[PDB]
This record gives structure tokens, sequence and C-alpha cells, in this order.
């Protein structure tokens, strides 16, 4: 075949019930999420090939960046309770990667202040258990999937992207190859 199991995408032996349509993982800490996000722009061209009615999540993962990392997660927890992702992903990328600006949660905060979010109103998500919830459910997510590496991609709790086996000569190239990867997925 064109797509082989193992070779574009693996398949979890231990299938996850109710899991979300397009599910990805990520770390402010980890270097190649960080090519993904604003080299390559995954998440932006796998949803442009979606089709209709499907629904795209992105979540956090703890075990990078220690006590930082999880303080992380939190914020992204805080990001998805605003709607406010699309503002603090980038800042918060190149605080932790590039400018190294961000060591505490006090700096994570400064990223949300500086993106117009009002103070009151991020210590106020952040605090509130509406966001102790999306935690969980970041948690849980990585959890139903034994996740230890990041970036990850997994479809319909069944099907996992394997991006080693394609192409990387081309950046957009394998952009494509992916996000086609993902629809092919989907249909499945």
């Amino acid at each position: 075949a064109q797509y082989e199991d193992g070779k574009q995408y693996t398949t979890l032996e231990k299938p996850v019930a109710g899991a979300p349509q397009v599910l990805e993982f990520f770390s402010f800490f980890c270097p190649h999420c960080y090519q993904f996000e604003e080299v390559l722009h995954i998440s932006d061209n796998v949803k442009k090939k979606l089709p209709e009615g499907v629904k795209m999540t992105k979540y956090h993962v703890n075990f990078m960046g220690g006590d930082l990392g999880k303080d992380l997660t939190q914020a992204w927890a805080v990001a998805m309770a605003l709607g406010v992702e699309d503002k603090v992903t980038v800042p918060l990328f190149e605080g932790v990667q590039k400018t190294q600006t961000i060591r505490s949660a006090s700096d994570i905060r400064d990223v949300f202040i500086n993106a117009g979010i009002k103070g009151e109103e991020y210590d106020a998500a952040w605090n509130s258990f509406v966001v102790k919830s999306l935690v969980a459910q970041q948690e849980k997510a990585a959890a139903d999937v034994q996740l230890r590496g990041v970036p990850a991609m997994f479809v319909n709790g069944k099907y996992q992207l394997n991006p080693q086996g394609m192409d990387t000569s081309n950046m957009d190239v394998f952009v494509q190859q992916y996000a086609d990867t993902v629809k092919y997925l989907s249909e499945k």
C-alpha cells in the first residue's frame, strides 16, 4: 500500500475509546515542537486538510522541564479556558527556547500580561477549578496512550503519526505528507 502501518503511522495495540478525533501533544521545552509550531505550522496545515466536522485538540505535557513543565501545563490550561492559545503560543515558545526569559511561573504570567490578558483575569483562571480539570484532562489524555515523547499526534484513539518515516529534504513537502497522512487516518 502507499500508507502502511509502521511507515507513516503506527497502531496502538491498546486503542483509546472516546478520544478526541485529532489529538496533538507538545511541550514548550521540546525543540521539535518549536519547529512544528512556528517553522512548519503543522497544526494549522493539518486543520486545513481535515474533513468537515473534525475537532482538533492540542495538549501540553508535564515530563519536560520539571517544575516549569507542570506550570506550563497549567498555563496552557489557562490559555484554553480563555481561548487565547493563538496569542500566547509563539511568545511562550520563544520565552522558553529562544530568549530564555521564562524561568518561573511569574515569567510565564508576563507573556499573558504582555499579550493583553488582565492580571486578575489570568490569576482568576490560574486558580480556578475549571483550569484544574483542564490540567487533569491533558494529563489523562497523555496517560491513556502512555506518552513518552513529543511532538505526538493521535487520530481517533487508534493511530499515531510517525514523522520519522516521511522525507525531510523539503520542509513544505514534509508538512503536506504529514497532513495528508492525518486526513487519510481520519477517514479510515
